[PDB]
C-alpha cells in the first residue's frame, strides 16, 4: 500500500542522453540508432530567438559545426536535417544503448517521465501529466532543453516529449519527437497564451479510486449523481466535462472496489462543493489530477 | 523554474537488481561486486513469520537453494551469510554494471529516492524522507521487498535503505545495508509501534525558500521571531525544534533570497497558526517537509 507519484526507471532513456553544441549553446540531444534528436533553436544565438529564420541560421551551419559528446566520447556527424522544431543529426555509429522504443504523440491528460539533464547528464526523473491546454509543469533551468518525456510499456520506450522552453508564466512547452509543438507554442522568444487550463477529471477520478485501494475512505458518502448533473458541478469548477468514454476508462478501478464511476463522481461533487475541511487524501490537501487511471491500476498491481 | 518531487536517475541502480528465490519465497536482491543484498525473511514460510529462528531457518539452507537469476541469467551462488536482518549471498561473478558505490546510514529527515522493484525488475522510482521515526511513507505491494533507497553525488550511488516491510498502519520499515533497522522494528510478524512522528521544520523552511526562488512569494510577511519563540510555535504543531544547526544548514538559501532564516520562521509560523487560507505553495495545499536544503540547492543549481 501507499500511493506515490512515480516516475518510470530512467536508465534507458540516460543511456541516450548526449551534449550537442552549436556555436556558444549547449543542450541536450537524444542518441537512438544513428540520429541525435535536439531542439533546433540550438543553433541561435540571444540576438536570433526574437524572430529567428531557422533555415537561414541552419544554411549557416555544417555537418562539423555539430558537436556532439556522449559521456566522454565525441560522435562524429554525417548529416543535419531539421524536421518542424528538432534538427536531425546523423552519426556515424548507432548508439550501442538504443533501446525498444517508438515516437508517440501523447493526448493533454496523459501523464510521462521527464529525465531532466544538462550538458548531456541525468540529473533527475519526475512524472508529470500533459495539461488539458497543452504546457507541463515541468522543473527545468537553462541547459535542459532537449530533456525528453517517455512512458516504458515492458522493453519498450515510448518517447513523447522534448523539453523546448519556459515561457514567462513559468511553464512549460516543447515537442514530440517529430518536432511539433504540444499547443499553440513557437520556438520563438515572442509573447505567447498558453489557453485556459483545466483539472483533468478522469485522473482526480482515478486517484479517488487509489485512495480507497490504500485506506483513504472518509470522502466517501451515501449519494450518487448523474453525467449530466456531475458535468453541471465540473462546468462551475473548471473541470473536464466527464465522458461516457471517461466512465469505461475508469471500468477497472470501479470494478475493483466496488464502487459505481457515478458513486464516486457523487463524492467528487461533494469535495468540489465543501472542499476537504483540513483533512488529506493521500497525502494531498487537494484533488490531484496527474495520475491517469491507467498509471493507478499499474502502480497498485506492481507492473514492471 | 518550477520544484517538483524529483528522484535520481535509477539507471545505476536497476543495474543491480536481481531476483532471490528460496524455497516458496521470491522477493529481489541488490548485486555489488560478487555480493547480493536481499531481506532475511526470503528464507521464512508464511507460518515462520510469526517468530522466525532466523539462525535455525537458515542452517537448513544450502548456497544451492538460493535461487539467483539476473534478469535472465542464473547467478552461482558460492557462499550465504546473514548479517543482522539481510542475507549476502556470494556470486561466483562480479556484477559487471556495479557502478561506483557506498553504503550509508541516512539520518532521520534525509531524503533518498526507491527502486520500487518485483521480481528483480524495476517498476518505477519515487522520491522520499527518513521520517523523524524512522519509517518510510513509500508505495510497496508485496514482492517489492528487497527494492532499495540511494542517493547520488557525482558517479557514485550510496544506497541507504532496503524495503523490509509494512506495518498494519500501512507504512514502510526496512534496514541500511548492513541489515540495520531503522527504527524500532523487527523482521517478525508482531505488532509494532512506530514512534510518534514529527514535521521536519529544517525541510519545510527549505521547501519555502524552494518556494521564492521559484517566484511563489505570497506566504512572505512583515514579520521576525527568534529561535525560542518559533520553537514555541514548533511545538504546539508538532513541528521538529529547529536549531542552529539548522539554521547554519539554510545558510545558502538565505545567501541566494536575501531573507534571513528567522524571518522565514516568521513566515512559517504564521502558516501555521493561520493556515493556508485556501491558498498553494508550489503546487501544494500542505506544508511540504520532504525536501531538505540540498535537495533544493540541487534541484535549483541543476546538479547532474
Ligand atoms: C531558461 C529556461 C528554463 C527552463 N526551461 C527552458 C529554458 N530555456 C528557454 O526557455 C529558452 C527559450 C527558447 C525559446 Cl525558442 C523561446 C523562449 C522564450 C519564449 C517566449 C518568451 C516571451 C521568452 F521570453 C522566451 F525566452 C526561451
Ligand atoms: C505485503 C507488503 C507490502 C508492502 N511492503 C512489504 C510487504 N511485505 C511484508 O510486509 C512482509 C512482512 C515481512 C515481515 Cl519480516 C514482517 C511483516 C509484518 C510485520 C508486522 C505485522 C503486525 C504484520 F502483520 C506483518 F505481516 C510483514
Amino acid at each position: 500500500s501507499g500511493f506515490r507519484k512515480m516516475a518510470f526507471p530512467s536508465g534507458k532513456v540516460e543511456g541516450c542522453m548526449v551534449q550537442v553544441t552549436c556555436g556558444t549553446t549547449t543542450l541536450n540531444g537524444l542518441w537512438l540508432d544513428d540520429v541525435v534528436y535536439c531542439p533546433r533553436h540550438v543553433i541561435c544565438t540571444s540576438e536570433d530567438m526574437l524572430n529567428p529564420n531557422y533555415e537561414d541560421l541552419l544554411i549557416r551551419k555544417s555537418n562539423h559545426n555539430f558537436l556532439v559528446q556522449a559521456g566522454n566520447v565525441q560522435l562524429r556527424v554525417i548529416g543535419h536535417s531539421m524536421q518542424n522544431c528538432v534538427l536531425k543529426l546523423k552519426v556515424d555509429t548507432a548508439n550501442p544503448k538504443t533501446p525498444k522504443y517508438k515516437f508517440v504523440r501523447i493526448q493533454p491528460g496523459q501523464t510521462f517521465s521527464v529525465l531532466a539533464c544538462y550538458n548531456g547528464s541525468p540529473s533527475g526523473v519526475y512524472q508529470c501529466a500533459m495539461r488539458p491546454n497543452f504546457t507541463i509543469k515541468g522543473s527545468f533551468l537553462n541547459g535542459s532543453c532537449g530533456s525528453v518525456g517517455f512512458n516504458i510499456d515492458y522493453d519498450c520506450v515510448s518517447f513523447c516529449y522534448m523539453h523546448h522552453m519556459e515561457l514567462p508564466t513559468g511553464v512549460h512547452a516543447g515537442t514530440d519527437l517529430e518536432g511539433n509543438f504540444y499547443g499553440p507554442f513557437v520556438d520563438r522568444q515572442t509573447a505567447q497564451a498558453a489557453g485556459t487550463d483545466t483539472t483533468i477529471t478522469v485522473n482526480v477520478l482515478a486517484w479517488l479510486y487509489a485512495a480507497v485501494i490504500n485506506g483513504d475512505r472518509w470522502f466517501l458518502n451515501r449519494f450518487t449523481t448523474t453525467l449530466n448533473d456531475f458535468n453541471l458541478v465540473a462546468m462551475k469548477y473548471n473541470y473536464e466535462p466527464l465522458t461516457q468514454d471517461h466512465v469505461d476508462i475508469l471500468g477497472p478501478l470501479s470494478a475493483q472496489t466496488g464502487i459505481a464511476v457515478l458513486d464516486m463522481c457523487a463524492s467528487l461533487k461533494e469535495l468540489l462543493q465543501n472542499g476537504m475541511n483540513g483533512r488529506t487524501i493521500l497525502g494531498s490537501a487537494l484533488l490531484e489530477d496527474e495520475f491517469t487511471p491507467f498509471d493507478v491500476v499499474r502502480q497498485c498491481s506492481g507492473v514492471t
